């Protein structure tokens, strides 16, 4: 079945700016919202405005915010002429631009990254509006005394990505990424930890596994944008050729790095754990298929699981990588959570879409009307529609209740949508061939 590509990247952009803290621009579109957050600093008053609110909640985690960024990115990099066709080309690059100047806010000093603000336990108690949140929110940092190599590299693989997506449009703000991706990717390198062990407020929440596999995926991204050779000997020294990734996400990043150093370094010794990865994901392999066809590797998130595969699927195709069957794979579903089960799990598009994501701001009447836990607990539709938003998805056997309170299901996040935008995106350039 055919689906409107130039509509779903729309509205998953519209996503993302429903997402956003801080001052709002002039020109925001999504009407329910309004400045919020606006307190938000480091220890020593540095500015900390600014940035996504990760999910339905209102904390800002960096790690998965880093994450969703640099695959946003690796999309616009690859899939530029889909976004070109849909109109969305430079809304995507006004989208991650968001993020990319939270990064540079948050690196405060060289050897000092903020990782994170707001306490998820009092972020969490709090049901309403992200403008009127009156809470502490806390910050926390990395630093040599309490090191986190793996928020680090991501965040220096969203900047260097960052600096090639806009080296092509604003040279002087791409330049500045670079700049601090080389000095993130270097205090990585030098101070090794888990981030999550130092900012343990993340380790209910985020935590990080390990951190090596960042450290390759931070030099295959500084590779690829400056090409100098001692950033491919760290993909090398902290990449793997021998294990095949169970997922990608934002807690792993093997067959990114892999795919990446193959495609863009031409760095064949990676590409056998690639193909592993997609016969695995493809039919008749590992991953277990619902009887409508979702591919769904684990119970949270399994939208967003499928998604970030067909997106390594149509990277792999676009270099002809298995081509056929990655293209095969990744249309099958996307157009699975665009509808081809018989409703689409994409808030605010197609047929019967999910009408209660599990998001505070949309759920939540006009201003100013009073919000609190009894918009969480109301059997009725959120009041205000949050477009784009790809919700965690059903169980095994495809059954969704659209429920605020199935966490699991309901749940939405910047990294839900992260994999699957590139993936349209993909979709709407493979319409551009001829025939
Ligand atoms: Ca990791
Ligand atoms: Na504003």
């Amino acid at each position: 079945f055919q689906y409107n590509y130039d509509e779903v990247l729309e509205k998953s952009i519209l996503f993302y700016e429903a997402e956003r803290s801080g001052d709002l621009p002039a020109n925001n579109r999504i009407p329910y919202r309004g400045d919020s957050a606006l307190g938000d600093q480091g220890n020593q008053g540095q500015d900390l405005t600014g940035g996504w609110y990760d999910a339905g909640d209102h904390v800002k985690f960096g790690f998965p915010m880093a994450f969703a960024t640099t695959t946003l990115a690796w999309g616009i990099l690859e899939f530029r002429d889909g976004y070109e066709a849909a109109g969305q080309y430079n809304l995507a690059l006004d989208s991650i631009r968001w993020t990319l100047n939270y990064f540079l806010k948050a690196h405060v000093s060289d050897n000092e990254f903020y990782g994170q603000v707001g306490d998820a336990n009092t972020d969490h108690a709090y049901w309403g509006r992200p403008e009127d949140m009156t809470m502490e929110r806390p910050a926390w940092s990395i630093s040599p005394s309490a090191p986190g190599s793996d928020l680090a590299a991501e965040t220096a693989a969203a900047l260097a990505a960052g600096y090639l997506v806009f080296r092509d449009s604003d040279a002087a703000f791409a330049n500045n990424l670079l700049a601090h991706s080389r000095t993130l990717y270097d205090f990585a390198l030098n101070n090794r930890g888990i981030y999550s062990q130092s900012i343990s407020n993340a380790a209910g929440f985020y935590a990080s596994s390990a951190y090596e596999d960042e450290l390759a995926w931070g030099a295959a991204w500084l590779y690829r944008a400056t090409e100098e050779q001692e950033y491919l000997d760290r993909a090398y020294e902290f990449g793997t050729t021998t294990n095949t990734a169970w997922a990608y996400d934002w807690n792993e990043k093997i067959v990114g790095y892999q795919l990446l150093l193959t495609t863009s370094a031409g760095q064949t010794d990676f590409l056998p754990r690639v193909e592993n990865f997609l016969r695995n994901w493809f039919p008749g392999g590992s991953v277990q298929y619902t009887p409508l066809g979702l591919a769904w590797l684990a119970q949270w998130g399994p939208n967003r699981y499928a998604a970030n595969a067909a997106f390594i699927a149509l990277v792999s195709a676009k270099y002809n990588i298995l081509a056929s069957e990655s293209e095969q794979f990744a249309r099958s579903q996307i157009h699975y959570m665009l509808g081809d089960a018989g409703r689409s799990y994409v808030v605010g598009f197609g047929n019967n879409p999910p009408q209660q994501p599990h998001h505070r701001s949309s759920s939540c009447p006009d201003q100013p009307a009073e919000c609190d836990w009894d918009e969480f607990n109301q059997p009725g539709p959120n009041y205000q529609i949050l477009y784009g938003a790809l919700v965690g998805g059903p169980d095994q056997n495809d059954q969704f209740e659209d429920l605020r309170s199935d966490y699991i299901r309901n749940e939405v996040a910047n990294d839900y949508n992260a994999g699957f935008q590139g993936a349209v995106a993909a979709l709407r350039a493979i319409q551009l061939r001829d025939g």
